[PDB]
DNA sequence: GCGCGCGCGCGC
DNA sequence: GCGCGCGCGCGC
């Protein structure tokens, strides 16, 4: 997967990676706050 | 009349091409005569 | 071809 | 009824 949040960011259900319990490795988000390592 | 470039890139749902509100022609109830769209699905005619 | 940004639409 | 991620037309 690969989100585009930020143009709580990536820290909620509206973000795929968060929801799927994955990190934003390779994502195109901005100001990512996904705590997933 | 407007001139859309709908559908040029590859990655795009080909069944909604010139058949939704993002198309100026479709939205303005125009045909795509003179347009440069690829895979036009516009149901209007004049 | 790429990136910007608009606006659709779903999930709450 | 709202909010924002995402699909894609458009300027360049
Ligand atoms: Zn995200
Ligand atoms: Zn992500
Ligand atoms: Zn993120
Ligand atoms: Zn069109
Ligand atoms: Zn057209
Ligand atoms: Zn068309
Ligand atoms: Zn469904
Ligand atoms: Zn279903």
């Amino acid at each position: 997967p690969k989100c585009r949040c930020g143009i709580t960011t990536c820290r909620n259900s509206r973000c795929p990676c968060y929801k799927s319990y994955n990190s934003c490795a390779g994502c195109h988000c901005v100001g990512c706050k996904n705590p997933h390592k």
